RNA sequence: GUUUGUAAUAAUCUAGAGAUUUUAAGGAACUAAGUACUAAUUUUAUAAAAAACUGAAUGAUUAAUAUAUCUUACA
């Protein structure tokens, strides 16, 4: 994964979705007005946490944040060793169920 | 200035080794002041690499973007 802009990404996925608004929250932080400070960002969308972040730096780590929130949208799993429409093919297998099928991926400025 | 000491020549005196006068003379490693007389004097000699990180405060300038498609315009 390379985003470019995740920050704009994020919000337009908050908004196709209907989420409240992403707003970034300092979780924590140590070493302000220092050489390697620790500012650790975390991204919510009302009371839920979708993604954190810790980098040396308030807007790096807010783009840290928002990748990986982008990140566990993308890489969700329904398991990790799902059914292949394949084995269909195979005779005597169980019934096929619905496998889930995404929208696509989020445009954004 | 300080220091050393009264040069030579000349005049006079002297058995003659010398004396007197011109003579506070003539010198001088030194000190101070003044003076550009001498030397600081040959056409871009050498070295020196030169503005970190985060937060905060406060400015300037600017596409500081993405998706679909392969034609579009001119002649
Ligand atoms: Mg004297
Ligand atoms: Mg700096």
């Amino acid at each position: 994964f390379e985003f470019k802009y995740p920050t704009r990404e994020l919000a337009a996925l908050c908004a196709r979705e209907d989420f409240e608004p992403p707003v970034a929250r300092l979780l924590s932080e140590t070493g302000r007005q220092s050489r390697t400070p620790v500012f650790v960002v975390g991204i919510y969308s009302g009371s839920d946490k979708l993604g954190e972040g810790a980098a040396s730096s308030l807007d790096h780590a807010r783009f840290k944040a928002a990748m990986n929130a982008l990140k566990a949208w993308y890489l969700y799993s329904p398991g990790e060793n799902p059914r292949v429409p394949s084995d269909m093919l195979e005779e005597g297998a169980k019934p096929w169920t619905p496998a889930y099928i995404d929208m696509g991926e989020v445009i954004s400025r």
